């Protein structure tokens, strides 16, 4: 439903999932890696085409 | 199927070409682009998702269409990503470029003009730009 | 009829986001154009004739519109010239719709086309997209 | 079988096309002969 796309390097890392969603920051899992994520550095897209 | 096509670039006078055409029907859509990069390429496909029931693209392994950029366009518009028609429809268009190269100052003037001469050319009786919509009106 | 089509240039920006619709369907399609000229909307509409069957278009007075390399393209294509409460109607929709994804852009030629497929995609069920596709295949088919 | 041209960077046309010239093009412009070169000229069919 949701996927995450971030930046660590300006080359945009993804698709990740989303756990969590803060105020200020995203907690996404890349493979098997927990990264949490700055709001401007991250894009959480919806598959809105379906 | 209506909704699969292919998408590669070629390339005259140093310029980026990006195609896509529908497999079904021949029918074709060119772009130059000014880099052969992702971020061109997924602007591309959000152009043609917007225009046309786009359900599956077709790519050779090439970088822009492996980029991030790209999967999160075709995740967005729910694009099925898939890695000799387009490769035949290449040729085609460079013919006509060529045709038509002298009539124009700007290669991506004849590149529209290559493509609007490919899509209404009648078999000999329906173009590619009347069967994709023949196609796609019968999906419905 | 199947063929008329109305263009017009809305602002967004300080980008010119030049603007196509199907009269008889609402379907849309637009492009940011690094200029407001006419070697800029004729490009546009060598596109759009490669496209659709584009008999009619109906403009207002500009200066791009009027222009001589808008007509040698219009003549080319075979398209036929006329120079209001559609494609009006049409720029505020698409620029409310901008306003709703902008912030999930970067930049605003992204948020356009987004803006353009949720116009087209959006039912009532019919959509625009699939109605100019029902319009011009029925008179293809008889 | 249409020439445009410029005199004005203003494109000026449509003109009659009457001969192709490696250097120039002689075209009908309203009731002027004119003659252009091929830079500054559109011949499109
Ligand atoms: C730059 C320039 C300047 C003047 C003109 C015309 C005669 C005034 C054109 C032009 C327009 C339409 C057209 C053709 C040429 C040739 C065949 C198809 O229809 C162009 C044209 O680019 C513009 C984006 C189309 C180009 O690449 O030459
Ligand atoms: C510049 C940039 C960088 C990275 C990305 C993505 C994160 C991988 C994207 C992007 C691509 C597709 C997409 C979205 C964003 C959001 C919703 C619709 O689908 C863009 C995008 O521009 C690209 C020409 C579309 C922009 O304007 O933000
Ligand atoms: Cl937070
Ligand atoms: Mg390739
Ligand atoms: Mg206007």
């Amino acid at each position: 439903n949701f996927r995450v796309y971030y930046r660590d390097d300006p080359v945009w890392k993804g698709p990740a999932k989303l756990l969590e969603k803060g105020e200020g920051a995203v907690v996404i899992q890349d493979n098997s890696d927990i990264k949490v994520v700055p709001r401007r550095k991250a894009k959480i897209i919806r598959d809105y085409g379906k």
